């Protein structure tokens, strides 16, 4: 089971964007997502799509993400420019048969997503997006394979 | 060569969505984007990209969308959830050696993207974001090798 950490959401500037993270994360074949700061407003809206469009993904919000992530019984991949090519490291994540946390979201010089992460990954040394960047993870992590709610 | 259509720019509501398809469009290979509404924020933030990264890539704003889809001299991509299977369609896409117009919406997008479209294509029938809609679109297109392009 993979599930997505997203940190870095501001609840007054951001609904959009996480939005897009949560419905990348459960089209793409993740089964939950945490998000650090409080946001019912984006609960209320993705327990909404779930409802319509089917499936057991799951939302919570208002997370310690230190601790989430620190205490995760898995691989903790942490999804950043910092990082190495997800080439060099994909296969063997996924060959661990381990559930997976994916971290996406850090700013700044991230220091403590580098501290606690197994694998620090890289799409490109273009600046991209976050979305975009975990599309990639999780298409590279299930090998390009379609899903069914 | 490939030009993304990025319509239902609303700049006075959001910015970053649009831009974060700017970005994922030049990164993944797209030669250019269109964007419906005027945005020189817009234009100057991609342009900044441009200039300290390198590479050829252009942006236009300020575009009648209907009419750069309907005339576009190449193939009419549509993506949409509600489109065909992008596996399905790819490859002859990819060998048909045309230039390829790219049509990413956002919220409804009007009856007349389907109706332009050479090719509805959905990368999964889920709701999911332009950005991851874009992205593995031009993943799929180029096979995997655009991180490889250089800038």
């Amino acid at each position: 089971m993979i599930t997505v950490l997203r940190i870095n959401h501001r609840p007054y500037r951001d609904k959009r964007i996480t939005t897009h993270v949560a419905l990348t994360a459960r089209a793409f074949g993740a089964s939950a997502i945490l998000v650090d700061e409080r946001d019912e407003t984006l609960e209320n809206t993705i327990r909404g799509v779930i409802s319509n469009f089917g499936g057991s993904f799951s939302i919570k919000t208002g997370c310690n993400w230190i601790q989430e992530f620190k205490h995760f019984q898995g691989i903790r991949v942490h999804l950043t420019m910092y990082g190495r090519r997800i080439n060099d490291v994909i296969d063997e994540i996924r060959n661990s048969g381990k559930d997976v946390m994916v971290l996406v979201g850090s700013e700044k010089v991230p220091i403590e997503a580098y501290e606690i992460a197994d694998y620090n990954v890289s799409v490109t040394n273009q600046p991209i997006s976050e979305v975009s960047a975990l599309a990639i993870f999780l298409d590279r992590y299930f090998q390009g394979k379609e899903f069914e709610f």
